[PDB]
């Protein structure tokens, strides 16, 4: 919920889409929401993020999206390596049937 | 490249990630960029969009992302039905090895 961004170098939009496995319960999705909200890896290079559960509007969709806007490849690497981020990946990993990602220049 | 948004109802972030088939050439990706830029289905409910090719930063990523922020399910449906949108889907469809999508509440 922000609010104009300013990148010093190349702005990178990271996206990951998740498809849950059979293991996953609504409370676990709530856990993922809590984790993404409190472990955001909010380094200065992370300018904006958004995430949420699929709204059920299209047959065949995946279940969940996370988007993170990062200032530069150095920003992106620092984000990947940040402890918050490794803790969040850890929470999600056992829940995944699939994950597809792209990073593009914003 | 905008710039604070205002939704009258529920803001919906649509995301689609594409994985090209063997058919696809760099010039065709350029065609997709041109199409998404000139056929955006820019109804009043479409508040913001972004799209681009994957930057090659992570082994196993998909090839291309499009993101569209829509005001309400009525916005989302009007967008799906807009001629620009049907023309863009038409261009992309033959190029796809896979497509994964989510819509979430922004
Ligand atoms: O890319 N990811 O899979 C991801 C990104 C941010 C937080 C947790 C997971
Ligand atoms: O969701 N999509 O596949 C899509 C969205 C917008 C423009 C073209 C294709
Ligand atoms: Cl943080
Ligand atoms: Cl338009």
């Amino acid at each position: 919920h922000h609010e104009n961004l300013y990148f010093q170098g190349m702005g990178i939009r990271h996206i990951a889409l998740f498809r849950w496995n059979d293991t996953v319960t609504p409370d676990q999705v709530e856990q993922v929401i809590t984790a993404l909200s409190k472990l955001p890896a909010a380094i200065p290079e992370l300018k904006n993020y958004a995430f949420g559960a699929d709204l059920g509007l299209a047959a065949g969709n995946y279940d969940f999206a996370v988007v993170a806007d990062l200032d530069g490849e150095d920003g992106f690497r620092a984000y990947q390596d940040h402890p918050d981020h490794r803790a969040a990946l850890a929470i999600i990993a056992p829940m995944l049937a699939d994950r597809v990602a792209v990073q593009f220049a914003l």
